[PDB]
């Protein structure tokens, strides 16, 4: 079934009151259910329908009068349907007896088992999972739940609200009964149950000074992991009280790490629940990655409490309100805990190859889609993470005075309800006429953000009058039609610039936005004492392709001068993919017309220079340094060349990295030398509240320079990795794993890492992602080593997606002119769909570009496709995904 976005309607019924009583057994689970119903104003006198999907049925009843099937009722496995007949006319009570078995659920969706803990996960469309309800976050209703279980196994119970009632149960059982008396969606319910372990804490609020408990849950084993979870959340809470006046409204949060998870974390009222990778972490068990993206979920999910939780959703079509609206509050959030540059860098590193990449394939869709089949195929980059960036353009337009009064008015007017992306909009107009001074102004052509999809272009050009001190800056703007519009219509386009005086570096104007709002406009400057080099995008203020069309010179002016981070890695960012294009296309023809000899342009030596200028300044940003000296992404690079051969970028990026290497690898190993005292400083080893994002970016540094001498196999470099295997840090000791693929002594670092990562979960699992992107020839035969000692037959997404997703980015290898990759990567698709069709979705990934290959590629991608696409057996999920991706 096909749910189109026009097609909203409210219910006929209403959902005041649900009362649960979850009984958890070893072989079943046995949900009572009593909803307290009644006639909406829109009931016609339909037939009441329940979602209800793979429950078995003991007994429903209304108002305590058993119904029987087929006379009163009908189910068939996924709705529950009492006629009309047999429905009351006024506040009526429907209740039901449902068994349900956790223990085998391998989905991870509705009720389940996770090692032993037993949780729940409910959004989108979950909850019906678990028992008959009409799931649809707009069905507002009041919880009081009671959980019992076997005491021994399951001491701890939790669910939304407050603990009201703990008793005993003959037999070994307990109970714990919680009462919520806030209304909310049902996606918002969970239970959990086990023998949880945890860190807690008391937090008084800023303003109204409440006490609020702070409980972060693991399993026994891994409490020790638990502490920066706290903090972040500690760190999280402020943050909202301190840039938007929020304060926490709840007497209790519980964080829960479970081993198996589809995704990152749950926002769950009071209850946040997170795969285990997304909140435990221990400087001794994980890699420096762990402690960023701990801090941006606990962050993500704390902020939903506002944007998701207290204001929600109407309907599902909305979704980019809530998670495109946290992402951006997440995002200022770690911004400003982190205080590095690198922060909004790998943000935009990843929208412009990962989202990019997705906007330009047939999944290609706009923020807010106009339909759906799979909500669990909905929660996209582009939702999220354009999303993110459509949320973030209107404090770039804005500025952060009126930013904050807008969003205050969102909140001011839509707390305790549901709202939609229009609800947004019009406070943030609000906001705009009150900056702009007068209430003409509007922000109608904003909403095109959330209908049109695909990645606009925007392109320059320029002029100056040297006697008049006039400079212009022309700009166009274009989006490519694609199969959602026919054709796209001028966006609102904010474009963050400066103009930097070539000869001093200097600012020549103040800061300034220009709004961009037709398909081309002319900007002026008078008083430009000489002609400048225009900073353009900074802070990559809109989600679009800069074409800059300035030259190298000018670029490498910029990365040398200018004063926004963004715009620097951007400069560098063109330099390469000119260089990269011209490489591409030389390395092609050679290949094409098979010519025994050829020429290849030069990197310029002029930025060789800069490079090196910038790494040799002891002020300047280590975590920047590692950008200059990394090539685009492969998956950025993609956007911009037509049927891409990969092998042939293959060698263009190995041309280009060894072009460079051969001029500033002695630079590389003194800095990967005189780094080492304060990247590995152990000071703070013992103590996991000290985090330290400019050290771990020196790190970072160090192992990028370590994997660019390893690969050019630098003189005596081994002795460096072996050294490197030492350190304390998982960071280090497992890139000195994958930096030594290209010596003899990679299987030597292989057992000696496997051993230091075997007894720790997380880790083993980064120590498979290590292996499965080790840069190696016989890399096949080394995964099915780790399907056969490591992987075999678990069906946790953790260990799956480490196993084989970073493989996949190999391009060398994952892209075999054989297929044997796509072969490979498919027959994993298709075993993991069998048990979990999300992950299995997600396992994809790789095939998104299948239409940008080389032709021979292109038909070997397809092939893979259409032979999972005739699996009798594949899920919902993925039959519409590769349908989609395959344009059927
Ligand atoms: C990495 C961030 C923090 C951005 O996102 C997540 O970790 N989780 C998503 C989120 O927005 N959390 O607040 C998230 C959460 C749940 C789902 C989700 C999970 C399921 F099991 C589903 F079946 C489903 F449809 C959606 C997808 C994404
Ligand atoms: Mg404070
Ligand atoms: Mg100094
Ligand atoms: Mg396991
Ligand atoms: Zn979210």
């Amino acid at each position: 079934k096909i749910h189109y976005r026009k097609d909203y309607k409210p219910s006929g019924f209403i959902i005041n009151q649900v009362t649960l009583n979850i009984n958890i057994h070893d072989q079943e689970t046995i949900v009572r259910s009593v909803l307290d119903m009644d006639i909406s104003k829109h009931n016609v006198g339909e037939d009441l329908v329940f979602d209800g999907v793979g429950l078995k049925i003991n007994e429903i009843s209304i108002n305590n009068k058993k119904l029987v099937e087929g006379e009163e009722y009908t189910y068939d496995n996924e709705f529950l349907t009492i006629f009309s007949k047999f429905v009351p006319k006024s506040k009526f009570a429907f209740s039901s007896e449902v068994i349900i078995h956790p223990e085998t659920n391998y989905a991870l969706t509705g009720l389940y088992k996770s090692k032993n803990i037993i949780v729940s996960q409910c959004e989108a469309t979950g909850f019906r999972r678990i028992t008959f309800f009409i799931d649809r976050p707009d069905m507002m209703a009041k919880y009081d739940v009671t959980v019992t279980a076997d005491k021994e196994k399951y001491p701890v119970l939790l669910s939304n609200g407050d603990k009201v009632n703990e008793f005993e149960i003959p037999g070994g059982r307990h109970g714990a009964r919680f009462n919520d008396p806030p209304l909310k969606p049902c996606y918002l319910f969970a239970v959990v149950a086990g023998d949880l372990k945890h860190l807690s804490a008391t937090y008084i609020t800023k303003y109204t000074k409440k006490k609020v408990e702070l409980y972060v849950f693991s399993e026994e084993k891994y409490v020790s992991k638990l502490q920066w979870a706290l903090e972040c959340l500690k760190k999280s809470m402020a943050f909202d009280e301190d840039y938007f006046g929020l304060e926490y409204d709840l007497s209790r949060l519980n964080l829960v790490a479970v081993s198996d998870f589809n995704v990152g974390a749950m926002e769950n009222k009071g209850l946040n629940i997170f795969n285990a990778n997304s909140l435990l972490a221990s400087k001794k068990n994980s890699i420096d990655f762990s402690y960023a993206r701990i801090l941006t979920v606990v962050g993500h999910e704390y902020f939903h409490q506002y944007t998701g939780n207290r204001v929600t959703l109407r309907d599902w079509f909305q979704l980019t309100l809530k998670e495109g609206l946290t992402v951006h509050r997440e995002n200022l959030f770690s911004e400003e805990m982190t205080k590095t540059v690198t922060t909004r860098l790998s943000h935009v590193d990843l929208l412009r190859s990962v989202q990019f990449l997705e906007d330009s394939s047939p999944l290609s869709h706009p923020i807010r889609p106009e339909s759906y089949v799979s909500m669990e195929n909905f929660y996209t980059t582009t939702v999220y993470d354009k999303g993110s960036e459509v949320m973030r353009m209107y404090l770039t337009i804005l500025g952060e005075e009126y930013y904050k009064k807008g969003f205050d008015i969102y909140i001011k007017k839509n707390d305790g309800n549901t709202a939609t992306c229009e609800d947004f909009n019009y406070a943030m107009e609000q906001a705009y006429k009150m900056k702009k001074a007068d209430n003409s102004a509007n922000l109608n052509q904003y909403l095109l953000w959330f209908s049109q999809s695909g990645t606009p272009h925007v392109s320059f050009k320029y002029n100056y009058d040297a006697e008049k001190k006039q400079y212009s800056i022309h700009v166009n703007q274009y989006t490519k039609p694609d199969e959602n519009q026919k054709e796209k219509k001028p966006l609102f386009i904010p474009i963050s610039v400066g103009l930097i005086n070539p000869e001093n570096g200097k600012e020549m104007i103040s800061q300034t936005t220009l709004e961009l709002t037709k398909e081309s406009d002319t900007f002026v400057f008078n008083n430009i004492a000489v002609k400048p080099i225009p900073s353009l995008f900074r802070g990559f203020s809109a989600p679009v392709y800069i074409e800059d069309q300035l030259t190298d010179e000018e670029r490498i002016l910029l990365l040398k001068y200018d004063s926004d981070a963004f715009v620097r890695y951007n400069s560098c960012t063109n330099i390469y993919m000119k260089q990269i294009l011209m490489n591409y296309n030389e390395f092609l023809k050679a290949k094409n017309e098979k010519l025994e000899s050829f020429q290849l342009t030069p990197v310029n030596a002029q930025f060789i220079d800069a490079i090196k200028y910038l790494l040799e300044d002891p002020h300047a940003d280590a975590g920047f340094k590692s950008y200059i000296v990394s090539l685009p992404q492969d998956r950025y690079i993609i956007n911009f060349v037509s049927n891409l051969d990969t092998d042939v970028l293959a060698d263009t990026k190995e041309y280009i990295y060894k072009q460079i290497g051969d001029k500033l690898n002695d630079v590389y190993y003194k800095m990967f030398k005189s780094l080492e005292a304060k990247a590995d400083d152990l000071t703070y080893f013992n103590d996991e509240s000290h985090v330290d994002f400019d050290q771990m970016n020196m790190r970072t540094l160090r192992n990028t320079l370590l994997s660019l001498l390893s690969k050019a196999q630098y003189p005596n470099i081994l002795n460096e990795i072996i050294e490197h295997s030492k350190s304390p840090y998982p960071s280090n000791w497992l890139t000195s794993l994958s930096v030594s693929a290209y010596f003899d002594k990679y299987f030597e670092l292989y057992d000696k890492t496997y051993k230091l990562s075997k007894d720790d979960e997380l880790l083993l699992q980064e120590w498979l992602k290590t292996v499965s992107r080790s840069d190696r020839k016989d890399i096949y035969e080394i995964l099915k080593k780790l399907e056969n000692e490591v992987l075999k037959d678990s069906k946790n997404p953790n260990d799956i997606r480490a196993v084989y997703l970073p493989f996949t980015n190999n391009l060398r290898r994952f892209h075999d002119i054989s297929g044997k990759g796509y072969k490979l990567i498919a027959e994993v698709i298709t075993k993991t769909d069998k048990f979990n069709p999300m992950v299995a979705t997600q396992l994809c990934e790789p095939f998104k570009l299948w239409n940008k290959l080389d032709t021979k590629r292109q038909e070997l991608m397809l092939n893979e496709m259409n032979t999972m696409l005739q699996e009798p057996q594949i899920s919902n999920n993925l039959k519409e995904y590769l349908l989609r991706l395959t344009n059927k």
